[PDB]
């Protein structure tokens, strides 16, 4: 309906990551992750959620997730929800007024306190109606955050607030309870909602997914990080922009089939992309048309996981790799005469694009154009990847659509199978070995994903490196260096990852190693610790097991008793020291091996995340096993 | 075929020969051979040595520690114009092993149609039968087939005997060809252009244990650096092969490809382990054919990353004694220098211990390594353990290195002893 | 209209002239329906006195997703030249008593 620039397929630029409303909240929560300030940081968690008494922020965030999402709230929610903010505030002004005063009352601090806690866990529910969850799932998510923020203040200042030992324990119970209970609830809601997004199209699904990318999972680490003090809350959740014709998706079918699809071999980095180009303007009659026929990204060159998204034909005379040359293009010309000159051209081509001197493409300008011609739809394409052309349209000028976030880069480009049923080879499509692709005539679309730019040293070095500065590092579970088969890939954004590993090898071991590296100017004397991540759903009688090769001096740094528990539980190792395992500057085949023994038929065990952190650095806080 | 025929004869009066005298300067170790017989059935196609042993072995091969448990044909037949006889064509070959990795792929071609319609729908395609008819006032109804055989792997998982054959035919110089295929007791393929004599291919003490091809009017020069043991995709693209390739193991073997590991007896006192019977092989290793092991080969490494790794599954046995000493003997040709040398480790349910470290010195020749006498009550393995392994790895090489291992030696400490010394030259 | 029958631009060579093309497809599914594709040249002569009296040709509908199917049925005076394969079609008796049939 209008020619005017496209950004990230909306009508107006969007807003960068790091200057949406919920940015300064998710910068504090880290740096208190890092190191709380007792009795403190809930002072600092409320001036930043209501900056001087007031729910405006809270508008800003609410009107952000409405431009991104498409979906309006009614006015009478609105002023519904004004109003429990305004409850909320005002005993939360009277809590942190009373504190302030050199000298106060205790007693009248731990009634403060527990009227604050009632009318947080009294107006919580107000947010989870499910019929605008998909708009309140932030304003719930930032609601627990400045209640879970509370009750820790409270175990930490005991006799100082007026607390009991018993009100402490308590308070520990109920704090357990309740970072569970609101991780179900804000994963139901997300899941609700993402299903029935992708039940109409993969594209608002996408959406849906990318804005709680940004205003919801981050948040749910930091909650699940909150025990601790010292580990280090880091996103390295990707954004999707889906450039196409809408296809319906099933939710068995998203971490089945088409999440596998998307992410392609998740520890390499992008080599080469195809694409396969179809135009016709046969009979002049009908207006000319491009198709986009198939997609195929192509990351480790010796390795042959990834295949066709779609399909690489050319042509039906089965001659597209004899010879020793592969066929690039086809272009058949026809001529007509009428007594009363037009050629016709039909071309069928592989568009190559490699990647760029510096490995990695940092913008984008893929867009597609409609066209209605009797109740038929026809299409044109237009794909430039960086700075290199790779497709103008012959269909006539079509506006530009800028994908690109300051602060990503991309690192995949996929698609989704259109007009073919995506139930199938869902037990088959694993991590390695097996042929990762998806045969459909054609597929209309594609998909583009960018990585923080936190992850672009592994992409580029395939190792992690660490260094003496930081004093907390983060390893997901993808970026590893080799991984067992029946091995697969499972969507778990509330880890703030791009997923985990699910252990299903039924025959010799399940193992995932990493590679470490040392920079220059590293103490090897400094004393370390290991926090492994895992739900364990089945009893495993042998255990996880904790590893460390180098170069043959294997060394056993950990085993855990794997028990059954339907959620995550994290294994903290003894303290050592790097001079233990042998490594140095020069130490270029240092791993760290997570291993456990072979499965029974239908077991599983889920493996997130890693963190290793100096000792001095590390204190348990609240305990977990106190239920 | 006849360098196949040569092959078969050397693996029956020469390569066994050559092991033993490998083996003689020693007192205790088994003399067993594991090489394999091929019987060629097609036309003549000529192959370049150094497409043999990068290409073609390596199509004949496929899965080396997996066992077959399927065979797909692509048949084609066709009696176009009446004054032309009757012809069949085989188009394709893809043999199956572990159904859940995907690794061997169509030797050949799977194609059936030209309507790029082959597992859509949700369905495979499997035959298309095309029937002309014809009117002449002065009827004879044409068949053209071109379909897909499958032959799953018997109930006692290994075929013992074949009757494959072809029958050629000259009309104007022009060479048509007839199919007759029959894998155990179950009929594939009769042959729809007369009866052809029977082909019995079986050799006693020796079971089916490989079913492949060879591509016909393709260059054999590509891929060579691509087609690894894993990952990789293994298949040749090739209008035509026109030929099946049938591989005999010995019944030694037999054990392996039905349990998928090594069961220790007490009894006997001597067990050679070829490399190919792995549990677990690191990436970027090939296969090499060195029929003078009296194996089906041996592992090449040559990955420069992480490490280069090569487990095997040990089982044992009720009786076995766990008090008795052992040794491991392990044969390999280090060609360039390795700083971190090999090591043999021993890796049971997390109980890991550190059997041997053996310093990789350049050698363009064949060296033997022992490590020291141990007992499997120091690795915790009992008669219940199901998930021993036994690895032998190095680290990372640099471009253009590689090293290989040919197979592993367990013989008890009081049945060894070194006669003939080797560093003295 | 148009009397091919395929794309091999065989219809009249080898002294014989094509009539009928019949492919049969065969599908597999792990969880059988084979599909023919028919076409043939039906050829009706006059009959021994020179010319049909009545006839019996009749067309049926479909609707599929805003597409129109057909099925026919031909018959010239006693000879069925064509049976409807897509199921029995109602008759439709064309005669005019004092005429016969000329052209078709």
């Amino acid at each position: 309906e209008t020619d005017f620039p496209l950004y990230n397929n909306y009508t107006e630029p969007t807003i960068a990551p790091a200057l949406i409303a919920v940015a300064p909240i998710a910068q504090y929560l880290a740096t208190a992750i890092g190191k709380w300030a007792a009795k403190a940081a809930f002072s600092k968690v409320l001036s930043l959620i209501f900056p001087g008494s007031q729910p405006a922020t809270m508008e800003k965030v609410r009107t952000e997730v409405e431009t991104l999402i498409n979906q309006k709230l009614s006015q009478d929610r609105v002023n519904i929800l004004n109003a429990e903010y305004r409850g909320i505030i005002e005993v939360s002004d009277v809590f942190d007024a009373y504190i302030k005063q050199p000298g106060f009352t205790p007693a009248t601090a731990k009634g403060y306190f527990l009227n604050l806690s009632g009318a947080i866990i009294q107006r919580l529910p107000q947010f989870e109606v499910q019929t605008y969850e998909g708009v309140s799932i932030a304003l719930f998510t930032q609601m627990c955050t400045l209640h879970l923020t509370l009750l820790k203040d409270g175990i930490l200042a005991g006799s100082a607030w007026g607390f009991t030992q018993a009100d402490v324990d308590s308070f520990i119970k109920l704090f357990n309870q309740k970072v569970l209970d609101y991780r179900t609830r804000l994963m139901r809601m997300y899941t609700e909602e993402f299903g029935r997004l992708c039940k109409v199209s993969l594209k608002d699904g996408l959406t849906f997914r990318n804005m709680c990318n940004l205003y919801v999972f981050p948040f749910a680490e930091a909650w699940s990080l909150m025990r601790y003090e010292g580990l280090k809350l880091q996103s390295s959740l990707s954004l999707w922009d889906y450039v196409g014709v809408s296809i319906p998706v099933n939710y068995n079918e998203w971490g089945g089939l088409v999440y596998k699809l998307l992410m392609g071999e998740v520890n390499q980095r992008l080599t080469t992309v195809k694409f396969n180009y179809s135009f016709t303007n046969e009979p002049a009659d009908i207006p000319a048309r491009e198709n986009i026929r198939g997609v195929h990204p192509i990351y480790d060159p010796s390795s042959g996981l990834t295949g066709w998204i779609g399909n690489g034909r050319t042509n039906n005379f089965n001659f597209a790799d004899n010879n020793g040359n592969e066929i690039m293009e086809v272009r058949t010309q026809t001529f007509y005469q009428n007594p009363n000159i037009a050629p016709r051209d039909i071309i069928n081509q592989i568009l190559t694009a490699p990647a760029p001197a510096d490995l990695f493409f940092k913008n984008a300008d893929i867009n597609v154009k409609f066209t209605q011609w009797f109740q038929s739809t026809l299409y044109g394409w237009n794909i430039k990847l960086g700075t290199q052309t790779v497709l103008s349209s012959r269909t006539g000028t079509i506006p530009p659509n800028y994908l690109a976030y300051d602060g990503y880069y991309i690192r995949a480009i996929s698609a989704c199978p259109r007009g073919v049923s995506l139930a199938y080879n869902h037990d088959l499509t694993t991590l390695t070995y097996n042929r990762i692709e998806y045969d459909s005539p054609t597929t209309e679309n594609i998909i583009v994903g960018f990585a923080p730019d936190n992850t672009k040293d592994f992409y580029s070095k395939k190792s992690h490196y660490l260094s003496e500065t930081n004093d907390s590092y983060v390893i997901p579970a993808l970026q590893f260096a080799e991984v067992s088969d029946r091995s697969f890939l499972e969507d778990t954004p509330d880890q703030a990852t791009d997923g985990s590993i699910k252990f299903a090898r039924t025959f010799i071991s399940n193992e995932a190693k990493y590679s470490i590296r040392l920079n220059t100017g590293f103490n090897t004397a400094t004393r370390y610790k290991l926090i492994i991540r895992v739900r364990v759903p089945y009893r495993l009688p042998a255990g996880i097991r904790v590893q460390s090769q180098n170069s043959g001096n294997n060394r056993m740094l950990g085993s855990f008793t794997a028990n059954a528990n339907p959620q995550w539980v994290d294994f903290v190792t003894d303290a050592f020291t790097f001079n233990d395992l042998g490594i140095t500057t020069s130490s270029t085949n240092a791993l760290f091996s997570i291993s456990s023994d072979s499965l029974n038929s239908g077991e599983e065990w889920y493996l997130s995340q890693l963190f290793l952190v100096k000792e001095s650095a590390f204190t348990t806080q609240i305990n977990p096993l106190l239920k």
